[PDB]
């Protein structure tokens, strides 16, 4: 036991352009995730949380994940999706979830959907969608960024049939380097560019929401395989900064910064983060889509 | 029951003009007869610490259901046969799991058991020295000894025993207080100045703050205001098209905005440039360190 502990929310920054009233906000709490016959697996000490949320006029939205102990389970999931019982078990308690517990509507955040289950993935949220609309519950869903349909671990992502199902779409647009590859910036603002007009020829624009980076990256240079890069926060990236006394310097073409440093055994280190600049791009390109939000990450201790 | 917990940790970011660092991991609690009543699934992490070349901390609270206990605390500094116990136990903690040392952060201490604290922490770091592991201790920051609700932590005392010193040199503005800035240089010079006078200057690192908070201005005292992160507030601020604004004085960063329910809001945080100018003083003043937050969820 352990009464320090971080919970995870997403929580959305809407669009200044576009504002009893309805709600203009959410926060999506992590998780619950699901058993291979569609159960919901785990419950949570959620029932300060969503009270809280609701008297602050935001949408409380249960998070609803395929994780396991050792992360995403792409195996999980896949036998949910092709179980007709089994999805319409979760179906059935996802509903339950959202009526006992008092949410306004989940977040679907399942990843690592194998690109055979593209259809079943679509189909099932359509047959969550009915489900939940019925009752006045709001249907969104975590997506990794697309740009196109060419890529194996992202063609379980129908952008256009999903974009037709849910309320919401909030796009993770992150990672185009991460952890265990080689160094370079999170969310590019090219990358970003491509993700949103692949989108928008798909989905509607007041449904999409662009989710920011949740970690910055510190990797070792002359980069070695294997290895693994220290997953931090942009704070913890400006703190590395202070402490090595390294400058921060910007990237034109991808409006990201960066620095870099050698450590007190002489390895060169490269760091690639999110700061002020960065984070007001991607509010920028929000506003120049005419998109509904950015999304974002806040850590609540209870 | 849940697979995305936030691990807490608070590490050390060395003065530069010193050219070894630290990870203090949260927590184990402590129950009245001084045992230690939790376990951690930590040997990951040790491990993975270990390895980056920095050391692993046990932190050890007097933390409960509802906060930090007085009471257990309380109990355990009077009764010698529980103070031992709990020296013990901490003792047997770090060598079995492969700790390189302790942090201490026992909060709400009582006035009375002052010296009381000051002798458990000399009778710790006897028996944690003799197998070669560090003592630490986090600590709330003092710009005096006069103010008698933290008056229980001796900074002279406790400095000539422990090793290093954490000094939490935040929320002098917090969640149920009026609006202003978390750790303003002002009181983070004064704080350096007692500090020093009393403790060597090796000893001592200042913790930086984890949190903003968001005031609801013309503020009515009950109410609590929003902990959010420094992150969270730039967020805020593009959300609401706010300007950051920058205290010369405090050397703190703030903004001001309008919600959608036509209140006003107030907000203080720590920015880069008031980042900056902490590690400054700990330069100024060739202090160890800046202390901060580190999240891992796992």
């Amino acid at each position: 036991s352990n009464y320090i502990a971080g919970t995870l929310s997403f929580y959305v920054l809407r669009n200044p352009d576009l504002d009893y009233a309805p709600y203009s906000s959410s926060i999506s709490i992590f998780e619950y995730h699901i058993a291979p016959n569609g159960d919901i697996a785990n419950q949570l000490n959620d029932a300060a949380a969503i009270e809280t949320t609701w008297q602050r006029r935001v949408t409380p939205l249960a998070t609803i994940t395929n994780l396991t102990s050792g992360g995403f389970s792409t195996e999980i999931v896949h036998q949910v999706l092709n179980n007709p019982t089994a999805r319409t078990n979760l179906v059935n308690n996802i509903y339950d979830l959202v009526s006992t517990r008092g949410y306004g509507g989940v977040t679907i955040d399942f990843e690592q959907v194998s690109a055979a289950d593209r259809d079943l993935f679509t189909g099932f949220l359509r047959q969550l969608r009915d489900r939940l609309q019925a009752g006045g519950y709001v249907l969104t869903i975590a997506v990794p960024a697309k740009t196109s349909d060419n890529i194996p671990w992202l063609r379980g992502y129908d952008y256009g049939g999903i974009g037709a199902v849910v309320n919401y779409m909030f796009i993770m647009a992150y990672d185009w380097h991460h952890a265990g590859s080689e160094p370079g910036p999170v969310a590019p603002i090219t990358e970003i560019r491509r993700t949103i007009e692949f989108t928008i020829a798909q989905v509607p624009s007041r449904k999409i929401i662009i989710g920011v980076p949740l970690y910055g990256y510190d990797w070792i240079i002359p980069y070695q395989p294997g290895t693994v890069a220290s997953a931090i926060s942009n704070q913890n990236a400006i703190e590395r900064a202070m402490r090595y006394q390294a400058p921060i310097q910007y990237s034109a073409e991808y409006q990201s910064p960066f620095f870099r440093y050698s450590d007190q055994q002489g390895r060169t280190h490269e760091v690639w983060f999110e700061g002020v600049r960065s984070m007001s791009r991607k509010m920028q390109i929000v506003r120049e889509y005419r998109l509904q939000a950015i999304g974002a990450w806040q850590l609540t201790l209870a």
